């Protein structure tokens, strides 16, 4: 029980909801990610030099033993994901903005990806496991989405549903809703992949 | 569930990246002040919110989460910085038991907020030997000798609890919290007799 957890539903929503997502303000939350990363790494630069003053010997043995490497990772995902999402508002005036727009979207997915195998790791808690496999799922799911793949995007999406409803049955009501409000989220999505493979 | 604060672990860590062990006090209390506006925006964000619908049947306070625990900490961390300052700035004492007194006030302030059945037992033991330590090194300035030992003689007694009580890698920052004290018990002695 003295595993790693990180609660990546719940940091994502609270970051996006004081960061600028509430007035859809993408390239203000990927500015906040970026400074949030930047501390991160400077901690685990100094965590990963750092020595016992009496033995001499590293305090900190590998990136592991506490959960900000997962957080950078994060960090990175979502930085990419908000990047896309600035695009996507841009593109929808400026077609020439796709090719980028489709780049970051892949990148946010091939960050996640990262993500959830590190929470393979024995260290790692099997609810951040849930977590990060539901957020790779959702990122996943809005990659092939933006490609017009229906059948592949809805089968992330139902992923993604069927593990926050896994995530949302270990816990109370009240822990519940933030995974039963995700699903209601993607919920438009998996509408409109469901009515192109009509 | 409940609220958990690693208060030993935050202020070593905190200390060493920023500042304090090697003397930069200043950039320690600024850190600790960047922080608390962080924590400051979060909270006031949150709070500014909580009366708005959202499908939860219970209202967001303050020990949701332990962010205010660490804003009030980083107080206490602030005036400790500004007392080992002083200690190097070697009347002036006066001053230095006096920023020594605020930590501790600090220190009480959460040591009050944990007792909340909202915060876990390893927390409030974590609270408790942080207020000790502070406790023993003003009365430690001070010449208050059977005081300051009383004072450290519960901090050591709560961290080898701690050390006691989790993992063999846990163990390591709790037991050096306790050889760093133990010089100061023994002068405690040795003046008392």
């Amino acid at each position: 029980g003295d595993s790693l957890s990180l609660e990546i539903l719940q940091i994502i929503k609270e970051s996006q909801q004081q960061h600028g997502l509430r007035h859809g303000d993408f390239q203000r939350y990927r500015g906040y990610c970026s400074r949030r990363q930047r501390r991160l790494r400077k901690t685990l630069n100094f965590k990963m030099g750092n020595r016992h003053k009496f033995t001499g010997k590293k305090v900190t043995e590998d990136l592991l033993t506490d959960n900000r490497y997962l957080l950078l990772v994060l960090m990175d995902a979502e930085r990419a994901w908000s990047y896309a999402m600035q695009l996507k508002q841009e593109a929808n005036t400026e077609p020439r903005k796709r090719f980028h727009l489709l780049s970051r979207l892949r990148k946010a997915v091939k960050h996640a990806e990262e993500l959830e195998r590190l929470c393979e790791s024995n260290r790692v808690d099997a609810k951040t496991k849930l977590e990060a496999q539901a957020y790779t799922a959702y990122l996943s799911g809005m990659l092939r989405f933006e490609h017009q793949e229906w059948k592949a995007a809805i089968e992330a999406f139902n992923k993604c549903k069927t593990i926050y409803e896994k995530l949302a049955s270990a816990f109370t009501e009240e822990q519940a809703v933030l995974y039963n409000q995700r699903v209601e989220e993607i919920s438009p999505n998996i509408r409109y992949c469901a009515y192109n493979i009509g």
